């Protein structure tokens, strides 16, 4: 029944905001719709793979909030295996290289690779993490797709080939699909391609010893009982006094206030009394969640290693299941296990199929792309496709397509008389991610504590301070890089030599 | 509690189903979200207007099954008042005409024009009706937004401002928000460009006397105590022997069908035992409607028809707040009045006004398009903005975005176990009408009766005799338009 703040959803967002509440002496209730929490991180334990995170699972450098809400409950991270060399398998073939990225030779080509990572990088730094819609040229980039953008910038196939797979890979979704503003801002806002791609000193550096899940769960112990398990909320009550908040297994609690920490188009799943104002309530019908299969294939050892390979796979070209892999053997050099996702409309394909088909399609691309017939010799298999989950709608996270992020952009964080917004998809720095969970749910808790009268305004956004444990290095360029002309570029002064 | 079939929603679609079960000899219970039925039709009642339909409003022909559904109701129509000339105001500056379709006198606009309309046509033929997504060329075309299309095809800004001003009309979205594929799709099954904006011979023939808003209302008033109104369905549960069906009050019902009778995204508003399939799970987020408000100014008189106007508008530019009007006028020639929709991004903008800030900004649109002075003397103002509609969503429909129907259109209306599926976005013949929620409706209905063994599979789906009252004229092309050149083309032949 009477709380001070209802929290709707216990994945990390809801989790965290509850946290901060009850650290600050206030009764919450975290309403959970499945029988669960974790959300869109889940560890699965057998004796099989001991664990593995079926969902959100990496963690990196800059992502502080993260690092710390998990070192306060005792959690570590180990390094994501990159010792040995990458590969980047492109028409049939594969080409090992080490560094962060896959090498370009023919110059035409390499002046093309180099000016559109660059220019994705140029054209975020003209818009706003907290308001990307106020970009300069915000409404020409959200009535483009990043089909379009992608056409106009690539003057090679090899590049456009390459950037597809970047944004496949990256939103879980075809670039046909998503706005550009959108994508764009998305990657800014996580520190720039280079931070979001990379493994060491990336957004894939690490992951938790023992599963993401662990989060999730060892703040429902601190908790106890305020966690409440298979109540998916059906209706909300803002008209009377105080907030009345209706569960399906028909239990009804009362607060002052509500956090949402559900994904966007998840607020559909929940009448609302008074309707929901114009923008919010068409927004929450315009945002989409991507679509991926998350495979890990188990081996009796890793087998990648012997021939100087860290287990990361780049593939190119339409036949292959996995268009990425990582090495996702243990810390302590066992469980073996190679992890590849199936993205976009590959999830929707290969869904059809049955778990022991896409084994078997997997082992056969990866012993291709490895060179290597252990790769046909899997002790284990588990896979997760988040397209099937009504209360989370796919992952990782929600895309915008094109023209609804200027026009409901500003809405996704605007209260609604006494409900306040958390969630990945309204937080500003790795929004997407469970480091923007973190900080969307502590700063929607600190939205409260200020309606209530504990802390000042300027305390709603709180700086993190660097973890001591994975300290970033910053992001370079080379002059060469800077400076080299695009295509279209040499072109011109080519044009302008013969005159 | 029990029933045979449980009808979610009681717009013209479910009450179209529920209707056809009952007459058959079926127990049907229609649940139905708001305090009235009619969805996204309304006919507000009161003494300064008698009657105006707020939601959807036009028929015409070709659409033989909302004009039998209707007349076998006891309603009649009325001809929408296009006797006086058309106008397009270009420019600033108001250009009348008669025929359909606006006249453009630069030649090399001309042939820009012609080829624009032309290949939206040429395109639709390749588009089958029931499987879009079996277009030869499916996936290129959803992979492209209306404005990739639209700057491809069109050679003069002229031809591609007059092409947006159709998109944003005809789907109250975005050219840049929409599907290529899919708006060549809906153009196509309304029986093409010409059909779908006409008037005379259209979708914009005729309305309803009395409002379109007595179709919902009379077989609400057949099924009596049947219909069950402020019951928003929760909760579905297909596990056990019958579908078990809960309101948000807090009943249950209990049946052996279920015909879901909402727009597809409003499924979202249920939760579902067993879960949904991956592929329906997702589509029901990938689907939104378009932005519109319909706007209706009321005249002492029709003093356009003085001037030899018809009240038909059709006005360019991004200032405009409405671009499209028609004559809203009675068939008796009282309650004079100008009917306008504020369309797409539009919508979102004015909707920050008040409803008297919108009022004036329409008046001063009128008399500067109409050339009238009167245009600044309204008697009355009515407005609905169906965007704030939390068991619509939007008007008039559904769009896809690009890449969604092909990767998810397949799934609109396959069952799912027990529940069917109903609504205007999965009817194959003017979805997204009035028309379209009565074939929907009747066919849901068929394939439960199917389902039931009480009729062979070939009658799932029954063709329509053609209206007496509202017969179609052919659609006639020229030589000279079917064999003219493109820009492009003529440039070629240069
Ligand atoms: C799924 C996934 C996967 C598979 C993977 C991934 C991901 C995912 N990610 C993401 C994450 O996970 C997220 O972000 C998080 O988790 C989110 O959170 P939040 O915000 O909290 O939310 P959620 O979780 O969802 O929760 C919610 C809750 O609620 C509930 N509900 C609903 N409804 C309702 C409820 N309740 C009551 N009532 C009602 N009505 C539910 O149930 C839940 O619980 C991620 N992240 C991170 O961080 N990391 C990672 O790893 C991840 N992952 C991913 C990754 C990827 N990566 C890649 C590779 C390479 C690359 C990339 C990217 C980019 C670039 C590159 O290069
Ligand atoms: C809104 C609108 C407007 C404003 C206008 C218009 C329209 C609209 N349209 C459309 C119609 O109306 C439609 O289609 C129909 O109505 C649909 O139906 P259905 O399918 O049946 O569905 P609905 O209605 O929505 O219903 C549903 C129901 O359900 C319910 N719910 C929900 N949720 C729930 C429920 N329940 C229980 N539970 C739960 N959960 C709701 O509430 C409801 O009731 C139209 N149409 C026609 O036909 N006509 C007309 O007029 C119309 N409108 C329009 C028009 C336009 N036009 C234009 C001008 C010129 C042009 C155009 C177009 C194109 C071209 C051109 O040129």
């Amino acid at each position: 029944n009477k709380c001070d703040v209802v929290v709707v959803g216990g994945g990390i967002s809801g989790m965290a905001a509850a946290k901060l509440l009850h650290d600050s002496g206030l009764n919450v209730v975290v309403l959970e719709a499945r029988d669960r929490v974790g959300g869109r991180t889940y560890t699965l334990r057998n004796q099989k793979v001991k664990y593995v995170d079926l969902g959100g699972s990496y963690v990196g450098p800059t992502q502080n909030r993260i690092l710390r809400l998990a070192k306060e409950l005792g959690l570590e991270t180990y390094k994501v295996n990159e010792v040995e060399r990458l590969i980047h398998h492109v028409k049939g073939k594969s080409y090992p290289f080490r560094g962060p990225f896959p090498p370009v030779w023919n110059p035409i080509t390499y002046l093309d690779h180099n000016n559109f990572w660059r220019t994705m990088d140029d054209m975020g730094r003209e818009i706003p993490s907290d308001a990307p819609w106020k970009a300069p040229l915000a409404e020409e980039w959200d009535n483009m797709t990043m089909k379009e953008l992608l056409d106009k910038l690539c003057w090679t196939e090899s590049a456009k080939q390459l950037a597809t797979l970047f944004v496949n890979l990256c939103v879980t979704a075809e670039t046909h699909e998503v706005s550009a503003l959108w994508f764009l801002w998305y990657v800014k806002q996580c520190g720039g391609t280079t931070r979001i791609i990379s493994t060491t000193n990336g957004g894939q550096e690490r992951k938790f010893v023992g599963g993401s899940g662990q989060v999730s769960e060892r703040i429902m112990d601190l908790l106890g009982d305020r966690v409440k398990l298979e109540r998916p909320v059906i209706y909300i009550d803002q008209t009377r006094e105080n907030v009345l908040v209706e569960t399906l297994n028909h239990e009804m609690y009362e607060a002052k206030y509500v956090i949402s920490a559900i994904p966007p188009t998840l607020g559909m799943k929940i009448h609302f009394n008074p309707p929901l104002p114009m923008m919010r309530n068409q927004m929450i019908t315009r945002v989409p969640l991507g679509s991926v299969i998350k495979c890990i294939v188990y081996y009796k050892e890793p087998f990648w290693r012997k021939k100087d390979y860290c287990g990361t796979m780049i593939i190119d070209g339409e036949e292959a299941p996995v268009a990425y892999t990582l090495d996702d053997t243990k810390p302590e050099g066992n469980y073996a296990a190679i992890m590849g996702f199936i993205l976009a409309h590959k999830a929707r394909k290969l869904a059809r199929l049955t778990k022991e088909e896409r084994l078997k399609k997997l082992c056969e691309l990866y012993a291709k792309v490895l060179g290597s017939l252990e790769a046909l010799e899997p002790v284990h298999y588990e896979e997760k496709n988040w397209c099937e989950e009504q209360y989370s709608g796919g992952c990782y996270t929600t895309y915008f397509p094109p023209g609804i992020l200027t026009q409901y952009g500003r809405v996704l964080r605007q209260p609604v008389d006494r409900i306040y917004f958390a969630g990945t998809e309204t937080a500003t720095h790795w929004s997407g991610y469970m480091e923007g969970a973190v900080e969307a749910g502590e700063r929607a808790a600190r939205e409260i504590l200020h309606a209530m009268g504990k802390i000042p305004e300027d305390e709603i956004w709180q700086s993190e301070p660097e973890s001591v444990d994975v300290p970033a290095q910053p992001i370079t360029t080379t002059f060469l890089e800077r400076h080299l002309p695009s295509v279209p570029g040499l072109l011109r002064l080519i044009g302008l030599t013969t005159i």
